[PDB]
C-alpha cells in the first residue's frame, strides 16, 4: 500500500522450477530460474509465509538471503542459490575432504557467529545441523532451514519437546563433530533408538580421531545435561575464532 | 480533503527490534513495517513533535534522510528509511572505514555540504551538525539527519560556534562553524574534536594527514565573525572541485 513499502512479490509465471533438491512433509525445495536467466532456489509450501518475514528480519551475512515470494498458494519462498550446496555434501567433495582443521574451525566460527545473531534476536533454530548449512561461492557458511519436516536433538527436546537456544547449543556441538570429521554422521553405527537409550545413561559421543582434545571439551560443554550449564553462542564464536 | 497527502500508518504495523539511541526527548529504533520493510523509528515521549515530520517533508532532498510516515497517536512515531551503515562517526571507524581515501572522504564531505546548501536555501538552521548526525547509505552516500534527541526540533559543545555558546544565537553561519568541525571528524576516522569553551581565541591544529588546503577551509569555517564564514554553496564547490 504505502509507496515506501518493499515489494517482495513476483508473479508465479516468472519462475521455472528445474531440479527438485529436496522434499518433505510441508513442501519441496527446487533449483530454478527467475525471468529466464537468474538462477534461484525455491521452496514450495504444500497448500492444505511467516517464514519469509522471519528470514527478512534475520537478514545477516551468516544466514541465507531471502530474494522474494509468491503470495498465492502454493506459497513460494525464493532465495539465492548455492552451487556448493549443503555443508554435509560439500565436506564430502574432494575440495572439502582436504580442508585443514584450521579452515574447518573458521567455518564453525562463522556458524557460531550466525547462531549468536539468532540468539541476539531471540529466535530458536530447532534444526541446526550440517545438512541445514549452505556453503557460499567463497566457501563461507550460511545458516538455513529446509528439512521441510534425532542425533542432533537435545535430551530435553527429545523427552519433553522443550526447545530453547540452549537446545540449539547442543545441536551445535553435534554439528562440530560433523565438521571435524568432514561429514561423518554423528554416533557412527548407532541407530536412533540406540542413541536415545544411551543418552538415558548419560552417554556422549567419543572424541573423533583427529579431533583435538581442546575442541572435544568444547563439544562436551555443549552437551551438558542441564540446558543452563551450556555456553552461549557468543562464547562459542569467541573460542572458535581464537582457537589457534 | 481528498487531495491531502497520506502519511500515517497504524502503530500495529510496526515492530521495533533494536533501540539505536535515546535522549531526553525519546528514542530511535530499527524496526520493520508489516514484517519485511526495514525502517528507522523515532518514538517521542508523551508528556509539536509532528512539526519535525512536516519539516522533514519540506526539506525533502537527496542529501537529507527520507521521511516515510508517522503515527499520529501519542507516543508519536516518525518513520524513515533505514541506512545500513548508520552514522558516519560509526562508519568512519569500520575497518572498511577510513580504509577510504581523501578522494572518497571528501566526496562525502561535499555531499554533506550539498545537503546544508539546501538547508541554507530553505532558511532552516540545523544547530546540531556533527558526524554523529550524518547517515551513510548502503552505497556509502551521506545524508543529513538529527537524532541526538536532546532538544526539541523547531523550525553540542565542541561543535558549537562561540556566539552560539555565548548568546545562543544560532544561524546558518553557526552551522558553517559546525561543518568546519565536522570536517575534522572526517579526516580522522571520526576522532573526537579538540583531542574547549575557555580556549574559544584558540583554533584546532591541523589533523595528521589533512591537506593544508582542507585546513584553510576549516579556518574559514572557524572565523570569529559569523558573517565572514563562507556560504555552504561555496564549501560544496571547493569540496567537489578539490583534486581538479
Ligand atoms: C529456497 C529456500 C527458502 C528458505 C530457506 C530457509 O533456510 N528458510 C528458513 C526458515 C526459517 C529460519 C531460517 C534461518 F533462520 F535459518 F535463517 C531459514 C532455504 C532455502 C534453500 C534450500 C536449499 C538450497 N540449496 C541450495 N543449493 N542453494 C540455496 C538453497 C536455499
Ligand atoms: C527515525 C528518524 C526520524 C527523524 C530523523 C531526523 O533526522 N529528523 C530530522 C529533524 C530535524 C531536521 C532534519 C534535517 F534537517 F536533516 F532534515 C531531520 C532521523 C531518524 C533516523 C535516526 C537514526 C537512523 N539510523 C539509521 N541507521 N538509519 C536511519 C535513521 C533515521
Amino acid at each position: 500500500k504505502p509507496w515506501w513499502e518493499d515489494e517482495w512479490e513476483v508473479p508465479r509465471e516468472t519462475l521455472k522450477l528445474v531440479e527438485r533438491l529436496g522434499a518433505g512433509q510441508f513442501g519441496e525445495v527446487w533449483m530454478g530460474y527467475y525471468n529466464g536467466h537468474t538462477k534461484v532456489a525455491v521452496k514450495s509450501l504444500k497448500q492444505g509465509l511467516a517464514e519469509a518475514n522471519l528470514m527478512k528480519q534475520l537478514q545477516h551475512q551468516r544466514l541465507v538471503r531471502l530474494y522474494a515470494v509468491v503470495t498465492q498458494e502454493p506459497i513460494y519462498i525464493i532465495t539465492e542459490y548455492m552451487e556448493n550446496g549443503s555443508l554435509v555434501d560439500f565436506l564430502k567433495t574432494p575440495s572439502g575432504i582436504k580442508l585443514t582443521i584450521n579452515k574447518l574451525l573458521d567455518m564453525a566460527a562463522q556458524i557460531a557467529e550466525g547462531m549468536a545473531f539468532i540468539e541476539e534476536r531471540n529466535y530458536i533454530h530447532r534444526d541446526l545441523r550440517a545438512a541445514n548449512i549452505l556453503v557460499s561461492d567463497t566457501l563461507s557458511c550460511k545458516i538455513a532451514d529446509f528439512g521441510l519436516a534425532i542425533k542432533w536433538t537435545a535430551p530435553e527436546a527429545i523427552n519433553y519437546g522443550t526447545f530453547t537456544i540452549k537446545s540449539d547449543v547442543w545441536s551445535f556441538g553435534i554439528l562440530l563433530t560433523e565438521i571435524v570429521t568432514h561429514g561423518r554422521i554423528p554416533y557412527p553405527g548407532m541407530t536412533n533408538p540406540e542413541v536415545i537409550q544411551n543418552l538415558e545413561r548419560g552417554y556422549r559421543m567419543v572424541r573423533p580421531d583427529n579431533c583435538p582434545e581442546e575442541l572435544y571439551q568444547l563439544m562436551r560443554l555443549c552437551w551438558k545435561e542441564r540446558p543452563e550449564d551450556r555456553p552461549t553462542f557468543d562464547y562459542l564464536r569467541s573460542v572458535l575464532e581464537d582457537f589457534f
